[PDB]
């Protein structure tokens, strides 16, 4: 099936288009192309600095009647400097304004780490440490719940939450809406079995980010592992007459995950969508899982001292 049922009753397309690092001068056409070739889910964030341009594409396709709003699933994320309960609504409204929408299908707490509010996405002390917020994440969650009740978002969720942090939300006194989704890094070098099992057992859908290993991540080093160039994954792809990227996208789909590969290249946007016509064997799946190295694309040293930094825990 092309969609997965969320715990709010809505269906979420299991394939979406990522937009982190998509240049503002290219992302409008990227999203237009994606919608033209069948994508119905776009993953966005305020911190990506391109929501206005993403919105231009969505709006044109709605105006052109290529797709109805109800058929789209648009996701964005609350940045760390907006965890203060009194700032959450305004942050959501800014994202809605930029995307030119009157609701989001899903709004995520981007990271469990709250930062000092202000214009800077990463406010630093004079010694280079990120400056935290004293806001409790349970209070941030209550503010997210208000967005559902005010009609700004259809679903709320979390991102980069470790299992104890997910548990904190699930155990929140007076919890009104469970998180619908936990969006986490996941690919054959960071397979996330423990966290995935935990979330799924609680009815939380997992979205896999950086499924191709984020080769355009700005902190990449030449000697880093490369999923797209792994000869073992290439061999599995060859067996199926698919590309390595297509195998990397199909892999999380067969684990009942949502997956959000990013591209601004029209040929690749189309390629990445052509993943509903083959099946990896159980053996293929277990073989891909065996490549786990606990290797993370997404982490940040400046935030490792933050009390809510998610990656000290095993999972
Ligand atoms: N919640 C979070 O904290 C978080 C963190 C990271 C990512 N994300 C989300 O997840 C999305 C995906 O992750 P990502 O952007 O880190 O990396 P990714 O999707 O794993 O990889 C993107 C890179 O792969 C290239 N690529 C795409 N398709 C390809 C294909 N078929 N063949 C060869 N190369 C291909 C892209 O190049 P071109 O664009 O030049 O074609 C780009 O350099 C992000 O854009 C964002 O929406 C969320
Ligand atoms: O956060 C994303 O979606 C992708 O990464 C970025 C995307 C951006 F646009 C800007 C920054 C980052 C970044 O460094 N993230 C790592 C991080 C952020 C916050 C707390 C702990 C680790």
């Amino acid at each position: 099936a092309s969609r997965i049922l969320l715990n709010n009753g809505a269906k979420m397309p299991i394939l979406g288009l990522g937009t982190w690092k998509s240049p503002p001068g290219q992302v409008t056409e990227a999203v237009k192309v994606a919608i033209d070739v069948g994508y119905r889910h776009i993953d966005c964030a305020h911190v990506y600095q391109n929501e206005n341009e993403v919105g231009v594409a969505i709006q044109e396709k709605l105006r052109e009647q290529v797709v109805k709003r109800e058929e789209l699933f648009i996701v964005s994320k609350l940045w760390c400097t907006y965890h203060e309960k009194g700032l959450v609504k305004g942050a959501c409204q800014k994202t809605l304004s930029d995307l030119k929408l009157d609701y989001l299908d899903l709004y995520l707490i981007h990271w469990p780490t709250g930062f000092k509010p202000g214009k800077e996405f990463f406010p630093l002390d004079e010694s280079g440490n990120v400056v935290p917020s004293d806001t409790n994440i349970l209070d941030t969650w209550a503010a997210m719940e208000e967005l559902v009740d005010e009609g700004l978002v259809k679903a709320i969720g979390i991102s980069n939450f470790n299992h104890l942090q997910v548990e904190m939300i699930l155990n929140k006194p007076g919890l009104k809406y469970k998180p619908a989704v936990n969006q986490i890094e996941c690919h054959p070098y960071l397979t996330q079995e423990k966290l995935i099992q935990y979330c799924q057992s609680k009815g939380i859908v997992v979205t896999a980010y950086s499924p191709l290993g984020s080769p355009d991540r700005p902190w990449a080093k030449p000697e880093d592992p490369s999923l797209l160039e792994d000869p073992r994954i290439k061999a599995i792809a060859a067996k199926h007459n698919k590309t390595t990227a297509q195998v990397l996208i199909r892999f999380p789909m067969q684990r009942n995950l949502v997956v959000i590969p990013k591209s601004v290249t029209p040929e690749r946007i189309a390629e990445n969508f052509k993943v509903f016509d083959f099946e990896l064997s159980s053996q293929d799946m277990t073989t891909l899982l065996s490549y786990n190295r606990n290797w993370r694309v997404c982490a940040l040293l400046s935030c490792t001292s933050h009390k809510d930094y998610p990656f000290h825990e095993e999972f």
